[PDB]
DNA sequence: GATCTACTAGTGATCT
DNA sequence: AGATCACTAGTAGATC
């Protein structure tokens, strides 16, 4: 049960020039408050039927699974390999990965242990070989964090609550001038 | 797409990179009052923008914790510059306009001050940069990464306190653990 | 107030 | 140096 509040928290940036933030718990421990408290637009990575940490990457708001730019998508599958028992040294290294909100709590939790609601949107690309140029970009921009998780969550909802607001009433405003009309 | 208009609470982010790869935040209130919550909950790692002696927005830069305003890269302080600038009234089309720049900590505001009004404790701290004429190249970079944004900014910045306070608390536990661990050397 | 029980927790030691 | 693990050591309810 060690706090270890340490997440390891690094910076990508795309060929499309957008810039993401991706996100590593030091601990396998320190993974489930990731996992309790991430967010609607992290993505979740592990590789496949092996031991590995646990890589998120956050994508921006209102983006998709599917939009992950695929240069982008290569450095997040680049860590999970390294950061894995048996990845650091084999090819041909398989990650999976799927949204935070599939990911499911299993009763028999253990640490390190998560389940998905629907294996369909699990989806699964491959890593060939080990990559180092990656991993040393990457490095530059880790940086340690000690976040409170729920706090945060909560910002995100709050502005997220903030801005349906502001929609739904510049909506609701508009049916006011056309039943006039 | 952001297909919005105009509500109270709006704030402007954009995203500016290094070319030692590290991505910077800077965000803008363009509205007078907007403009001053930006000033009472503003971040230690943030750096203050606008034009001299003229009628512009508040652009705002956020450094990664613990870096210092002189470290900033140029490439990333000139995006700054030439945001306030073209953000300012007569600005956007001035050429030779000088911007001055400060931490936000550096920022005081009096008794006298109204709304958009600001100051600085310290004048030595206040620094300048003159921008020549307008990069449009630039701008159309910085529009790509444009989002509008309702944050709960007192809420966000007492998230900031606390991720501080919880790295205060883990050196003192490692210390508490280092002298621990030198007691028992000899006892 | 006195055990009593059940929970953190600080300490030692032995695996990888 | 690190983490699981293993007794003791201490605190909190709680309980009669």
């Amino acid at each position: 049960h060690h706090s270890s509040g340490m997440v390891f928290y690094f910076t990508s940036s795309s060929v499309n020039s957008s810039a993401y933030t991706i996100y590593m718990g030091k601990d396998k421990y320190e993974n489930e408050d990731l996992i309790k408290h991430g967010w609607p637009e992290d993505i979740w990575f592990h590789v496949d039927k092996l031991s590995s940490a646990h890589v998120y990457l956050r994508l921006h708001k209102g983006e998709n699974i599917e939009d992950i730019p695929k240069e982008v998508l290569m450095d997040c599958a680049h860590l999970v390999k390294a950061n894995s028992i048996q990845g650091c040294k084999m090819n041909n290294v398989n990650v999976v990965y799927t949204p935070w909100s599939n990911l499911k709590k299993t009763a028999d939790m253990d640490v390190g242990q998560i389940g998905f609601h629907r294996q369909k949107d699990v989806k699964i690309v491959t890593v060939e070989k080990k990559v180092n140029e990656i991993l040393n970009r990457l490095e530059k921009t880790k940086v340690e964090r000690f976040p409170d998780l729920a706090a945060e969550k909560e910002c995100r909802d709050r502005e997220e609550r903030n801005e349906k607001k502001a929609q739904i009433q510049e909506m609701k405003k508009r049916e006011k001038e056309e039943m006039k009309k």
